């Protein structure tokens, strides 16, 4: 490609939890600068993912392609990480939502039904250039 | 390494913007018709009317007017792309217009590599 999206990254789906950014980058006067890419980001259960960390993670989303050089200004405020699995048990589909709050949620461990989940944050950020 | 020097003579490979200039004097006799040339652009940049000044008269240079200056751009004058959306299977068509806060070029990259941002306008020129 012109802008290959992925210098090294897996070429094989992730072993463990990660965490999958699709943000779509725009200005404040709303107009669309950055279609979403696909990035991921290995994550451990246990770990607490606040609100600052997830600023940060979409920071470094944006430096996977043209806009490496902007910074994030503000994050969608309803804005929530969602992750899908199917559940052995009751054999069905389950969706967990955690929002993205300045405490923070401690990322929990499904890994008896799945051993790749992946945590969803798909929304909108008004990004600014340093 | 950036997006090329005295650029390609096939297509470029990378986001440009195309300026079709057609340059009058100020009283509107046309002395130049329309005329082409091509720049790449960096996605993330914030085009500016002073920018888009400077880009039409460096379109100037490679004419009988690269001695000339820009005076006043069009009003009316408008950017637009034109892609095809890879989600959406449809043509897409965005606008900015030029102002002096400008805007944000974007990032075009998940439906076209190369994509051509068109700037057509009228401008008055005058000699330096």
């Amino acid at each position: 490609g012109k802008y290959k999206k992925g210098d090294d990254a897996s070429y094989f789906e992730p072993t463990g939890p990660y965490l999958m950014v699709n943000v779509t980058g725009v200005d404040g006067k709303g107009n669309e600068l950055l279609s979403p890419h696909y990035v991921e980001f290995p994550i451990k259960p246990g770990t607490t993912l606040t609100k600052e960390k997830i600023e940060y993670y979409v920071e470094w989303a944006l430096d996977a392609t043209a806009y490496k050089e902007f910074r994030v200004v503000e994050l969608d405020p309803s804005a929530k990480i969602e992750v899908t699995y199917y559940d052995k048990n009751k054999k069905k589909e389950e969706t967990k939502s955690f929002p993205i709050t300045e405490k923070g949620f401690v990322v929990p461990d499904l890994s008896e039904h799945i051993k790749n989940p992946g945590f969803n944050l798909i929304t909108k950020v008004v990004i600014e250039k340093k």
